[PDB]
């Protein structure tokens, strides 16, 4: 039996600052895969503006994550790592069935975190974050959960914004000694930033290069010498994707006529080879005649 | 209570040409809304290459279709027309399963074509057709289980391909006359083909000006002249989306970092504004405090 | 279009004490019509036990309840009340979406408690209430969430065993202040405290009447005298159900045959009966041929 | 990692005649696992019927099979055998996506039979059966879909109730050459029959002991007699539960009171010790604390 866990640890080993993208949607993991990539990301903020066209405030479910666990590793071998928020709901039960349901759905690992979320019905979108004690809680009931050993259980933790450097360096050691197996600094302002908390855990880092954040565009090599496990893009090409789609949406709307941004488009051909089309008719031919 | 059936003949009323794009997800419903159309589209063949990463060979389930569906019209206003292929099954059952479906998932119409489908295990795709008296039973089971009397059953046909212009316009009239309220005329491949449908069945025409196909690229001033009531572009921000989406990934794999292909991609203001984030708070307040 | 709340709020008037029978599936809610009920019941204890085949412990999803809904209300017409815990979700913008979502599904109401919930992952279960003041945003948000104006929002408290008679009634009164169409005073253990809330609110007042807890086995006459609007048994069929199930399941294993057990079956006469299977081929008939 | 398919042929060698029982739904499945059952059933039956509320005339999706698949396997051990009727689709494609959809949900395997299903829109529901050569592309294309080499491709024909004994023996065999890994007759009449599969194929022979069929109530000693390697009560528990159901419903419409069924109800206690309700607050301790 093959195990995507296994996949994605091999993956890590084979490449220094692992790149890792996010795949929006099913064939999107297939253009990364053909891209030449991995392992690939589902990002929970994606699957919230994406999938439902909804802000990341927490209103997505974990079956709207797993519809899309389930469609992406349906088609695509890669390793997925998925974004699970703080692990929808907030008992252990919960945090466990939503481990063991992602593992189920196909995916190769996933990352919890320290916010609290919503503490109250009229309770503004915030980046409050439980205390360490807590969190280590949540990754214990993670851990505990795993199904499949080389599933992976990566912590992330947004203590720099609210509490500053040590403090969130010193949860993200609590939190692997409770279990995390690799971390996930957000919005790290620093790249002497990772090469600490790299120093700091032993296990590795997960350095998350979104675009518009507090975070510079960090490359490959920048994050290499800091020490930097894997290399996050996040929505990326979902960010490209959006503009992409809206100039189509307004050039027809505005002249009528799609005329104008043909150009701009990927060709039935492409869309067929993405796809591996033509392996179908071939599975057909193998099979009968 | 609401009925997007009902909306989207409203639409059909108060835009000769009504402009129909498809919506590869609930986001692209947002920017098509954002943009100014007042009916979208759900594709089948984009359910099947972009929400699961397959060709459209008919591997798609209803259930597929009916996630994104509801994904879409649970956060996207706008009617929403429906790629219903043959029914999803061969029974008069399947077909009215799939409009009550599809109706409750929030579906404003839907289209069924006359092909004719797999049948045997090992059947190779093709372009073949039912009887005008097989797809008129087809029609007959979809409207008898419409729920929503303003729910729309286009018929659509694939006749010209296979059977020629004189043979499509007569399954056309048998077709209307068994209960479709508009008519789909597959690839058309002259403007006056157009205006010969719409002369025959009285009812309103809609015409696929998909790329890259058998049907020139016509403007909606063009198709008015031909007698068009709905001007389809199906899959054409799809395709933009993967061509640019595609951009990043191989720019990124290549330079090791995304810096390159930033004025590419929609902003974090520009996404926020096309998920309404700022409605949100705004009614955490008008409820609260 | 058909709104089940409307038909909801009409059965209410045509039977004083309006029974309503817990359905663990469509199967059920057939069979709950057949028996001459107007309303019927999806119990969140049942979706968990029956459904999961978990603890009432909060580790449903507000998916797996939506599933059944659907199941239910697709294939029975009959108004059904849904239990929805707390509202899948601290937010408003949770509140929001499991009324939104449940109406679409095709519910007729719900209930929404004061209960807190889990909060910490290793808190272990209670009941607790949160403050009246939060459960009253809980139900101005699921009031202001309501797409269909007949849908119902029913509150329910918890508040008895609590914080004693008095206290529950003061909180009702500000539940339905705050826009609590009707209430569900759980656990009474007197026939005049029925009367007490009745006569507090001005709605309809619910009676739990399940079996095995701390609310006697009230005969409708007696509800109907402390002027009780609605009579809940939220499980009944499935207790009895799963005694049933069991039976078989021992029998076969001890004796290799069910021979024993049949006069214990529903036949196949009734089995076809039950769910309509005659009007299938009926409806073939009247549609063709 | 763990093969439920592995586990379902481990028990076929621990136990002659192996008992398989029907299991309804995921609380079933746990009484069926505390009964002592080695291996359970999901019938596609009793998901139309119980789950949808549906006559088994082929109106059930993959989809509505998948949920009940891992809802029961999500929480019981025990491998689980499922009916995936023809494959939901004519298409190779759709036999595969059904086989690897129903490993991927957690099933131990499914058996797909010769049925024709629907082949007009409107065919009357029909027993009628594919060719032997279709057969045997419908079994290739499902036994090349294995993604976990111990899942089971079991083949069913129901060839007898058309054909005759003798052509139901000569389409077996050709069904086992073609790669069915199991055998299942359906509608025997006779117990010498099944010998005569047995001898005919050298693969395990499973007998559908439904009730109020065309098969007698066969015990575990005849049919051990008889070379069978399995015993299939598919409905069984269902029959027993809704009769149970029925009676309550009737009961307190009639009475207004559910005083006089008491006793035929599973007690609170109970449900909760076949849902090993303490085995929660226990790993809580276990985890925390
Ligand atoms: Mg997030
Ligand atoms: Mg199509
Ligand atoms: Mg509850
Ligand atoms: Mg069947």
């Amino acid at each position: 039996l093959h195990s995507p866990g296994k996949a994605f640890r091999a993956a890590l080993t084979k490449e220094n600052p692992l790149q890792i993208v996010g795949t929006i949607n099913a064939n999107h993991a297939l253009l990364a895969q053909r891209a030449g990539y991995q392992a690939i990301y589902l990002s929970g903020g994606g699957v919230a503006a994406g999938s439902l066209g909804l802000p990341d405030l927490g209103i997505s479910t974990l079956d709207d994550v797993l519809t899309d666990i389930r469609r992406i590793t349906d088609v695509c071998s890669l390793p997925l790592l998925v974004d699970a928020d703080i692990g929808f709901g907030s008992s252990a039960f919960n945090v466990a069935r939503t481990v063991k349901s992602m593992i189920k759905a196909g995916a190769a690992g996933l990352h919890i975190e320290d916010q609290v979320g919503a503490k109250r019905c009229g309770h503004r979108p915030n980046k409050a974050i439980v205390s360490k004690e807590e969190m280590v809680d949540r990754i214990r009931a993670a851990v505990d959960a795993k199904t499949d050993p080389d599933f992976v259980i990566m912590a992330r933790t947004d203590a720099l914004a609210v509490e500053g450097l040590d403090a969130a360096i010193e949860r993200a050691q609590a939190y692997v000694e409770a279990g995390a197996e690799m971390l996930f600094p957000e919005a790290i302002t620093e790249l002497a930033m990772y090469r600490q908390f790299a120093d700091a855990v032993q296990v590795p880092i997960l350095a998350n290069i979104t675009e518009f954040g507090a975070t510079p565009l960090f490359t490959t090599d920048e994050l290499r010498s800091a020490h930097v496990a894997m290399a996050l893009y996040p929505l990326s090409a979902f960010r490209a994707m959006n503009r992409a789609a809206e100039h189509v949406y307004n050039v027809l709307r505005q002249e009528g006529t799609q005329k104008s941004v043909i150009d701009t488009m990927q060709t039935r051909n492409e869309l067929y080879e993405s796809i591996n089309y033509y392996q179908y008719e071939e599975k057909l031919d193998n099979l009968f005649a």
